[PDB]
């Protein structure tokens, strides 16, 4: 069930780091088919003779290499920066922004010394404010942490300074062996959640929702901060009781917990004008409902735009979601709304 990959690439410079070493005899011994990258770090020769072939492969491939970009990239509304360990994932979520932003192997950096100084030096720059650091931001981290623990050293890192704070968020269940981790109360455990049209429809290769919320209940008891993302909120038909049935059966799933500073962050479902020929070609009979005229565009600043709800439906998902959070979780902080 926790993911394994079917072929893994590994850089040459990747082996001059404990965590490298360490997942070259771990792969080599499980007979794992192992290449090398160029000496340039290129990853060549993946399987595939369609360009959706060769994308369904490239998320089974794991890329085991080196983080050279040391400046990190911000990450707001979630946290002033990305905290970056891994990129890509392992799942197909049709609406996944991941397939404009990467073109898709999962890659995990080795260097954490590195990684783990220079987030400290963010941390130093801002002191005595707190300095918040995303480390889901272009990969499930959580689903691909049973192989490398690399987020839970990141927990622990972050749990030992004063005014560094940690949070990702997940769509799988396999968080057992971050349960014992000295998280020191600066790690926001989070989940994404949806209604049951979009987990069925548009979320395969994922956790399903039970698993997530037993995994919620999991890290709420091992003393994480807990809290929720709703994302991609979409307008489906019967979407208004769809949500509900959702805070209703999530609020279930939660009975006789401590929920307070439980916080809920809500995305609407957004997708860029090169997406919707893209997500076409990679799933060809999606129900994903990419129609522009439905549509605003709001339009980009540093990077490109992208297509969102209309104010006045984008306000109806809002004001919506606010009230049954409200009404199901009494007290629990909303902190945004895009
Ligand atoms: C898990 C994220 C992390 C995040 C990612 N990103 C990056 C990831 C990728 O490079 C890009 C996707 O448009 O945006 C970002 O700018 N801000 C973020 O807060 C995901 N998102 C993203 C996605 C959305 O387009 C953007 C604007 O809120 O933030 C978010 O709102 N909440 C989060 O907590
Ligand atoms: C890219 Se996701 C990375 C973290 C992890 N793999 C996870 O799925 O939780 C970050 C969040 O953003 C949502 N999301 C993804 N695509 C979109 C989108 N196109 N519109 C609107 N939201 C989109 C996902 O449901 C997540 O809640
Ligand atoms: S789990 Fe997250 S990163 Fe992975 S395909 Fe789904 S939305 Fe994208």
């Amino acid at each position: 069930k926790p993911f394994v990959p079917k072929l893994v690439y590994f850089e040459p410079e990747a082996l001059s780091y404990p965590l490298g070493k360490e997942l070259y005899e771990k792969f080599t011994q499980m007979g794992i088919k192992i290449r090398e990258t160029t000496s340039h770090n290129q990853v060549r020769g993946i399987p595939g003779e369609t360009e959706l072939a060769r994308y369904r492969n490239a998320k089974s491939t794991l890329v085991v290499g080196v983080r050279r970009t040391l400046k990190f990239d911000s990450s707001k509304p979630s946290a002033e920066y990305a905290i970056p360990l891994a990129t890509g994932c392992m799942g197909h979520c049709h609406y996944c922004y991941l397939q404009t932003t990467l073109g898709p192997y999962i890659r995990v950096y080795v260097n954490l010394d590195d990684i783990f100084a220079q987030a400290q030096k963010y941390i130093n720059e801002r002191a005595p404010e707190i300095t918040r650091f995303e480390a889901a931001a272009t990969s499930d981290i959580v689903g691909i942490d049973h192989l490398t623990h690399s987020l839970k050293k990141a927990i622990e890192f972050i749990g030992a300074t004063d005014y560094g704070r940690l949070r990702f968020v997940t769509k799988y269940e396999h968080v057992d062996h971050l349960l014992d981790a000295r998280h020191n109360g600066k790690t926001r455990f989070r989940f994404s959640i949806n209604s049951r049209y979009v987990i069925n429809h548009f979320e395969p290769g994922t956790s399903s929702f039970d698993g997530r919320l037993a995994a919620a209940r999991k890290v709420a008891g091992a003393g994480y901060k807990l809290g929720f993302v709703v994302a991609p909120i979409y307008r489906h038909e019967g979407w208004e009781r769809g949500y509900f049935e959702l805070f209703q059966e999530l609020a279930r799933q939660l009975e006789g917990m401590d929920l307070s500073d439980l916080t809920f962050e809500l995305i609407q479902h957004r997708f860029t004008k090169p997406a919707k020929r893209v997500i076409e070609q990679r799933y060809p009979k999606t129900r994903l409902d990419l129609d522009e005229t439905k549509r605003k565009y709001k339009w980009g600043r540093y990077g490109i735009g992208k297509y969102v709800y209309r104010d006045e439906e984008a306000k109806e998902l809002e004001d919506t979601m606010r009230r049954y959070i409200e009404q199901f979780f009494p007290g629990a902080y909303v902190q945004y709304f895009t």
